């Protein structure tokens, strides 16, 4: 009955009363008609309603979907005030009710039409598109993760298979971010969750199986895999049917040799025989040096780990292999020649005598069925900082442990991408912070990393030199602080000049050169000598510029000044 009343009007505390009355009734759940009435007449006040009324409102979405769906399609139809209200409710729904996904799984999976509409809402993400102006993909995935975790802890067993699709769609939102949260921070947490993961992909389409394992799991494994990891990661891969899922091209992509080896050794002899064939043909048709290299080592791997003496000898007599050897000899890449001769010696005793120490270095790595140490897969916290936004938050820290990891991470991130977004702002803070760092737990090789972090910020964002050179003056740092900053300036200048291509430095020469030159002339051993030397470096690095003449004038005042003064150049 209440659904009839609201259509006409309602005091905001009368709307609350109607809702309370709705909930004392048997649940059922919201039909398309009732939700249409709810969206149009209630939601508009949502924020005004007491927390008790919001909760039963969200639960209605929790159990409908056909309701949620409507709230969504109504949002994109629709100043921005009204949509911001609807956005609110939408975010609070998936925020506070982590059940939705798993609820809809049971209720609205009776047809492919319903499943696909639910996928499009969550994972193709029509939902996220209406929330895009409010929350970002990373935050959304955060919620999505909690959505999976809830279903992962429910009593749902023997997952469907379209559930496989859904997961693929989840990863596709942002592979890298999805992998951090769904893999690193869920499916790879404990046995319980990983067991769920197996079921989900084993009870999943073959095509999807490949995506989940080859295009999402593997690359993540590659990000974390260490030598200490290796054992636990093979424990994880043996848990899947790799023989159906892994193609050469996938095996070619894998950068980690030890990982590549681990996978070669999980392949049946049937797989092995097929790949060895593929590889041999590829070896024979040898055009690309980089690709031939990857091919030869895959051969070596299989020939060594998966083939008998006789199968190895068979290849040695393959016309394909024999001809491929001849073409490698026809190479002018000495390396390519050696590669062939090596593999030929490796395969048989009757090959063509050929003395050389050249080899191909297969790893060679030497644990209980299904007892997996997920802790070892865990990723060093700092190593999973992805956004400069978060680097800076670290530099602003009762700071915990070592700094070299952070500096290492700063280089990684700033150099890889950076870009042109709101990047200038964060880089600037980060640089500022890094200059002021003291070695608090004096770790070896600090300073080097400090210089690296500084140099890389200066190289990626040259005009961040303005603030850096101002910090060298104005702010009060220690000699050392100054010395290494001065070092970064010179180092970055040289990188930008790229002679030691693309004079990426000419465009900024004067930004480095003048503040330092005046610094010298108007203000002015160990230190002055360094200053002078790094100024000399910057001066040479600016060797074409165009106002180089002006620079030269300033410069012999500085040089002549140095002479009297008695300071020395450091052949840097």
């Amino acid at each position: 009955m209440v659904l009839e009343t609201l259509k006409q009007g309602l005091d905001s505390s009368q709307i609350h009363e109607a809702l309370i009355q709705l909930d004392s009734y048997p649940r059922e759940p919201v039909d398309l008609d009732a939700s249409m009435v709810l969206i149009k007449f209630v939601i508009p006040v949502y924020p005004s309603l007491p927390e008790r009324s919001k909760v039963i409102l969200r639960r209605l979405a929790s159990k409908s979907f056909t309701f949620l769906c409507q709230i969504v399609t109504f949002s994109r139809t629709i100043g921005l005030q009204e949509i911001r209200i609807y956005q609110e409710i939408l975010e609070d729904i998936i925020s506070f009710e982590p059940g939705c996904l798993t609820f809809y799984l049971k209720a609205s999976t009776t047809s492919k039409a319903d499943r696909d509409s639910i996928k499009a809402l969550f994972f193709g993400s029509k939902l996220f598109n209406v929330l895009a102006n409010r929350i970002d993909m990373a935050k959304y995935l955060g919620y999505l993760r909690l959505q999976w975790k809830f279903l992962l802890e429910s009593n749902e067993t023997d997952p469907p298979g379209f559930l496989g699709e859904w997961l693929v769609s989840s990863f596709l939102l942002n592979p890298v971010l999805a992998a951090d949260m769904l893999l690193g921070e869920l499916f790879l947490l404990k046995e319980s969750y990983f067991f769920s993961f197996q079921k989900i992909i084993s009870a999943s389409s073959l095509i999807d199986q490949k995506r989940l394992i080859a295009k999402f799991l593997l690359p993540y494994i590659q990000v974390i895999v260490t030598l200490e990891n290796l054992n636990d990661v093979r424990k994880i891969l043996r848990r899947f049917d790799l023989d159906k899922i892994i193609s050469l091209s996938v095996l070619f992509e894998i950068q980690s040799l030890p990982l590549k080896e681990v996978i070669v050794r999980l392949m049946s002899n049937h797989s092995s025989t097929k790949f060895v064939s593929a590889l041999v043909s590829k070896f024979a048709d040898f055009t690309d040096e980089e690709v031939d290299t990857k091919t030869c080592e895959l051969l070596v791997l299989f020939a060594v780990h998966n083939l008998n003496h006789s199968q190895r000898e068979e290849i040695a007599h393959d016309e394909r292999f024999l001809n491929g050897v001849t073409k490698h000899l026809g190479s002018n890449e000495r390396e390519a020649r050696e590669r062939a001769m090596f593999i030929a010696k490796l395969l048989s005793g009757g090959h063509l005598k050929y003395e050389s120490d050249f080899k191909i270095n297969i790893p060679n790595v030497k644990s209980d069925d299904k007892i997996i140490d997920f802790q070892s897969l865990k990723r060093e916290i700092v190593k999973r900082i992805v956004f400069l936004k978060d680097l800076m938050k670290e530099y602003e820290k009762s700071r915990k442990a070592p700094l070299i990891p952070l500096l290492k991470q700063t280089v990684k991130l700033i150099r890889q991408k950076a870009f042109q977004l709101e990047v200038g702002y964060y880089a600037q803070g980060i640089l500022s912070s890094i200059v002021c760092l003291n070695n608090e737990f004096d770790e070896p090789l600090f300073e080097q990393w400090r210089i690296n972090a500084l140099t890389s910020i200066l190289v990626v964002l040259p005009e961040k030199v303005n603030g850096a050179i101002n910090i060298l003056f104005n702010s009060e740092l220690s000699l050392q602080q100054r010395m290494s900053l001065l070092s970064a300036l010179g180092l970055s200048a040289r990188e930008l000049r790229g002679l030691d291509t693309q004079n990426r430095f000419r465009k900024y020469a004067g930004l480095f050169f003048y503040p330092l030159a005046h610094g010298w002339l108007n203000g002015i051993q160990l230190f002055k000598s360094h200053y002078l030397t790094t100024l000399r470096i910057i001066y040479s690095c600016a060797n074409p510029v165009h106002d180089f003449e002006s620079m030269t004038e300033l410069m012999n005042h500085i040089i002549s000044s140095a002479i009297e003064e008695g300071i020395s150049l450091n052949k840097g």
